């Protein structure tokens, strides 16, 4: 017989005499139970059958089935009594993993609460902004619409620092690279499609690949943000004497499509100075010279010969935002202009 | 052995031979209950074993856990069966700390009602405006979007005084000090993040921190006037002859951008006075010298040659709220007048 | 042994043999039960232990804990299994007081049928316009947004008089004097704080004190109706020879901010007769002459020099209701006349 040491933070519904499974067969039984030195942990001493013994491994986990725990879910509860043996005594069940080498001679093994928390993968340290709508072991990782990770642990350092960490499988493990983001995406309001489940989930981690070397440890920021620690990005600190009604996150369009986003907007003494970013599809085509004319206000002239209507459209008023106008060459200056209307900005008078 | 005395309220679903545990071990059991000479509580006297004597400190808690007790939670429902002893007997599960005498001899303790209740931490004394969303057990306290404390306490003193108290922890504790605001936030209609889970919790206490001598009791105010109570603030008492639409709450505009907020409006005999405040960071740039437009209505003037639209924009409209022309140096008077229109505040015509 | 009597319209789930609690401590057992003479009631005679018969007092209150009972509360529902004991044979609790003559000899009791049934407090009877939104042991009494009062018993006399009764707590009993008002409030539409609560919870009583005398019993009014029973108010009956679209319950405007509100709209022979209210902070401030004016109305005119937007303003257009012009001295009349807008205000020609 296989006489084993497990390490658990309590006792949990195990009894004495409890079972232990393998591919839900019974290979063995918990023997003892005793808390040890410290005062933090309990260990539990199991007994692997004689001809079972073979099947533990040095990289094996074991974990807890015990009691009937009962998930409510969008689109459908699918509650399911799967074990009534667990419920009144307990039980223990293990993975026997495919290269390991055999465990013998007490050999001690952490005791996983849950099947989900015995999850083979990665550990992934994030820097959260916050932890607004972020769960212990309830926010996923997607990647082209499936789930490829969960974010198991959330802590708050002091100075005001949330960190957590993930657990991602291996295939996505060969993925993560150098320059490849995690960025948590809102449950936004979409007219379009109409699904309940992407407001019920509510924040959800959206992973964007890269290469180079890879790496363990990410930086998240917000979806406002997140835009500026893109692999490849332009970033232009445009002056403006005033905001002209410009928020913090307007799009901004060239030729009448989003080239850009506005990222943020700072009041200074001399006036609103904003930091918008450009994509890397884009960023040859705005080659260095441009003129950028605010799209947030209307602006009627009304005549007996002269009719017209200048410097906003009504989806693009509500859109908002900044409008380039592009030029054949430059060098890319630092700063840049706001003009309040389009003429001028032909003028170049920005008074 | 070990014969302690246990203080609760009432017996509970605790019967005589119902059992104790360390870790959800079994060290012990009631041995038996009666009815103290006061008629408010009863004396539950229970006995450890004599090994496990030395798990017992002074500084222990004990808390009752017996009965099924079901939960429905938002995005789910987890409703999890942990122990199936508990519920036809009862149990008293305990804590024991780390750094604690050992306890003897008829030794006293607090029998808690339950894990929740037991926590360690450090009350904080709170004068609450209303207790219209709030929940005696279970109203948070945020700090970076993570739950830190929990309303544990809601009295009505006389007089209509609200009064309630919670439990933080003690790395928050550390953060508590002077001038540190703790502010109720409602759970506000939300156009671009759709969550579900703010409004179901409803109303929510924000801890924002702050530097000084370490305090223990706070006063809490309502989110509008939130503002005023800011360790910098600046607060102007501006009169007007009307109220001109401007609502108690409206926003306050520099350059576009807000940078302060309407507090409260009085109706005088002479006319319409507001307080307005002012953020810290834009206290060093009003500067002593500004004036004051009203921003709340609309003003279209139709001309042959000259057509203007006039103190206002859209959503500026929507916003409403008091525009800001500031000057270059000033001695920041205590009453500043408000003006109509932009060019009766160039003429300095208040009239 | 201590043999007491209890009165109850029914036995309940109680059986011969069940089991009487103080505390949840068995104290005693019923002993038997019989119908009384007349059909109405049972009585049940149960026998305390003859060394807890102090515990008996006179004004002690028995009530029945047998069955269970499951909840659904919104916010989340906490469905908790308290005791084992009672489901099988049934229970009945009992209270003991601070200072009360210890029960002897046969004294009889009535059985409430429930905790919440059981408590303690003062009736106050309400005359009730209506049982729209009420409910028999569910609608409560807020003070200071916290739980005051129940509304416990609604009865329609004849006549079509709906009547109810009200259990409030002793504290708040000391507030109950001459001119305190209880009105009920509807769960009204928020823009500004989105809570589910308030809509579910539905109709809510309201306590809003005063001085003088202490009563015991009130009227309820309707909440537009609930200005005119005021402490102080001033009340004027105001003509004009239309409605101008101003419906009963318009706000009513002094310098922009809102001073009162229209209370009814009656219409006769010579034309449509308004009831307004009034403040008693602006009372003073209407000082007995004014003009009223039609709010509820725009009026543009066109012109080449003259441009003019007259009696209404679009936040204005939406809310409606009367405008006042003060003035400096008057009398205080009964009736005022309603110009339709404020130029045939100041001209003084209601034709």
């Amino acid at each position: 017989d296989l006489m084993i040491h497990l390490q658990a933070p309590d006792l949990g519904s195990l009894n004495s005499g409890s079972l232990v499974y393998f591919r839900k067969i019974p290979v063995g039984k918990v023997y003892d139970y005793a808390i040890n030195p410290n005062k933090q942990g309990v260990v539990i001493d199991v007994l692997i059958e004689r001809r079972f013994t073979d099947l533990v491994k040095k990289g094996s986990r074991f974990w807890n089935v015990s009691g009937v725990d009962a998930n409510v879910s969008i689109s459908g509860a699918k509650v399911k009594l799967e074990s009534l043996a667990a419920l009144v005594n307990g039980a223990i069940a293990f993975d026997s993993p495919e290269e390991s080498k055999p465990a013998e001679a007490e050999d001690t093994f952490g005791l996983y609460e849950d099947l989900a928390h015995s999850q083979r993968g990665v550990i992934i340290k994030l820097e959260l902004p916050s932890g607004a709508g972020l769960t212990a072991d309830s926010t996923p990782l997607m990647y082209q619409g499936l789930e490829v990770g969960q974010l198991t642990k959330l802590d708050l350092n002091p100075g005001g620092k949330v960190t957590g960490e993930m657990t991602v499988d291996p295939s996505v493990v060969t993925l993560l690279r150098e320059n490849t983001r995690i960025e948590l995406r809102n449950p936004k309001l979409s007219l379009s499609d109409a699904n309940l489940s992407a407001l019920l989930t509510g924040k959800t981690f959206e992973l964007v690949p890269g290469d180079g070397e890879p790496r363990k440890e990410f930086v998240v920021v917000p979806g406002e943000k997140a835009l500026l620690h893109e692999p490849d990005v332009l970033t232009l600190t445009l002056t403006a004497p005033e905001s002209y009604g410009i928020d913090a996150g307007q799009p901004l369009i060239l030729h009448g499509v989003q080239v850009g986003q506005v990222i943020d907007r700072k009041l200074t003494s001399k006036g609103v100075t904003f930091t918008v970013a450009i994509e890397p599809q884009h960023r040859e085509l705005v080659k260095g010279d441009s003129k950028f004319v605010v799209n947030s206000r209307v602006d009627v002239k009304v005549g007996l010969d002269g009719v017209e209507f200048l410097g906003a459209s009504a989806s693009e008023w509500i859109n908002g935002g900044i409008r380039i106008l592009p030029g054949d060459k430059g060098e890319m200056k630092a700063s840049y202009p706001l003009y309040a209307n389009l003429e001028k900005a032909l003028e170049n008078s920005l008074s």
